[PDB]
């Protein structure tokens, strides 16, 4: 019957990104035997192109069984715990229907789950008090409430810290033509490997497919998932400029969009707040019979004299006009777009394909899962060992037709890039 943990051969596809690297961790953390475990990518460790190649991720106080575990392991686990910057966050909100709905999440933590951590700042001194940075003619009848718990995650270094300690212990890798996934490899219903874009054919018992926002691309998934950009600028501080933001806590408000403190080379990166793009074109995954219209990613990485369309830059432009003022002159660069899949309700996609067996989906990520980036490899070796909890197992089963996915549970239905213009010079 099936092999133990140390004779079991596994591929995972897209082990360069977030969760396909969290996949591969915990194989090696639960006595798979590392060079039994291959990871594939379209690029090296952490990937040019995933989602998790970034400066930094929001850490917010999500109640969740999921999260929970996630955040213990960013406070606790040594691997992970230097990538935690426990700034908090400032939430803030203006206007009569912004400010109720603030108000109202701010009592539903007094009423339910605690509060203990958070403030209610009811006017734009009571703000200053808290941050200093910001002006008082830009947060005119602004509200806010102050977290001390969460702060944001020094993404791609996680990713990095994750691909270091894999190749120190011997885990494979594939990556360019010898990392891009073309097609399983099925053998009467069973499938028993990959097959890259060069010819290369690997064989494994078991194959994750964690292709983040390619998922869809990939194999047909019957748009389960819809792919959906968003959008990010940076700006450069001077050294004394930085050190006024040193531990400054995420600054967001839901109309205008949101920015971090500047890493360690003095680097802002702010954003949008706005429901995604998508880039809808012909294409045709695996298990397709003809080509179909998806939203396939425009990957900067491929494409890195892409920025970001016009709409997007007025946007963040605005932003820094409301937040930070006084740099409104500094250029915006290294401008990106940073590519998800959403699934109809939101929850991820980690389920065993129906019909090709030992294929393991592990996608959805909706958007806010880098912050699961500790914990996740844990439910997908579950899922590939038959463990996993059953109302998991059902909160992220196939499901083909549970709702239209381009609207997920945003505002809106996603834009798409086609009627963007700005973002592409080639
Ligand atoms: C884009 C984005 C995401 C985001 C965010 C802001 C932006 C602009 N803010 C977040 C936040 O504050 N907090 C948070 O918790 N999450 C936030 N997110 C979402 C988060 O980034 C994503 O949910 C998560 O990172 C997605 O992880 P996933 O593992 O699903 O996707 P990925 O990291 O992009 O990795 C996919 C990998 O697949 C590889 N790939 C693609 N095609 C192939 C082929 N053909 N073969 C092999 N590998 C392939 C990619 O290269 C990538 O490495």
């Amino acid at each position: 019957m099936a092999p133990s943990r140390a004779n079991t051969k596994v591929i995972v596809v897209g082990g360069g990104g977030t969760i396909g690297s969290s996949t591969a961790l915990h194989l090696v953390r639960s006595g798979y035997t590392p060079s039994n475990v291959t990871v594939l990518d379209a690029y090296p460790i952490p990937s040019s192109q995933s989602a998790g190649n970034d400066l930094n991720k929001i850490m917010d106080a999500d109640a969740d069984p999921a999260a929970d575990a996630a955040r213990q392991m960013w406070n606790e686990d040594e691997l992970f715990k230097k990538f935690f910057h426990n700034t908090g966050r400032l939430d803030c909100a203006h206007g009569e229907k912004d400010i109720a709905d603030l108000k109202k999440r701010y009592q539903n933590l007094v009423d339910w789950g605690l509060d203990a951590t958070v403030e209610w700042l009811d006017s734009e001194d009571e703000i200053l008090k808290r941050m200093p940075q910001l002006t008082r003619d830009q947060i005119k009848g602004w509200k806010a409430i102050f977290s001390k718990d969460g702060g944001w995650l020094a993404a791609a270094k996680a990713i990095k810290a994750i691909g270091e300690y894999l190749r120190d212990q011997g885990v494979r890798f594939g990556f360019y033509g010898a990392g891009s996934f073309k097609q399983p490899l099925l053998a009467e219903g069973v499938c028993i490997g990959v097959e890259t874009v060069d010819g290369t054919r690997y064989y494994a018992d078991k194959v994750v497919l964690a292709a983040g926002a390619w998922s869809p691309t990939l194999v047909e998934l019957q748009e389960q998932c819809v792919s959906k950009a968003w959008v990010y600028g940076h700006i450069q501080l001077t050294p004394e400029e930085a050190a006024r933001y040193k531990n400054s806590p995420v600054v967001y408000n839901g109309d205008v969009g949101f920015f971090f403190e500047p890493n360690e080379h003095g680097i802002i990166k702010v954003c949008d707040e706005f429901p995604g793009f998508t880039r809808f074109k012909m294409h045709q995954p695996f298990g397709a019979k003809a080509p179909k219209r998806i939203s396939v990613p425009r990957s900067h990485a491929k494409h890195p004299t892409d920025t970001i369309p016009d709409a997007s830059i007025v946007r963040i432009r605005r932003a820094i006009a409301t937040f930070m003022p006084q740099f409104k002159n500094k250029p915006l660069f290294n401008q990106a777009m940073c590519w998800c899949t959403d699934t109809a309700d939101g929850h991820l996609l980690i389920c065993e394909h129906p019909e090709w067996k030992n294929f393991y989906l592990a996608t959805g990520d909706s958007g806010d899962s880098f912050k699961l980036l500790p914990i996740i490899g844990k439910y997908v070796v579950e899922l590939l060992e038959g463990t996993l909890a059953d109302e998991l197992a059902h909160k992220w089963r196939w499901r083909p037709g549970s709702g239209d996915a381009l609207k997920s549970r945003r505002e809106a239905p996603a834009k798409d890039l086609a009627d963007m213009p700005g973002w592409n010079h080639d």
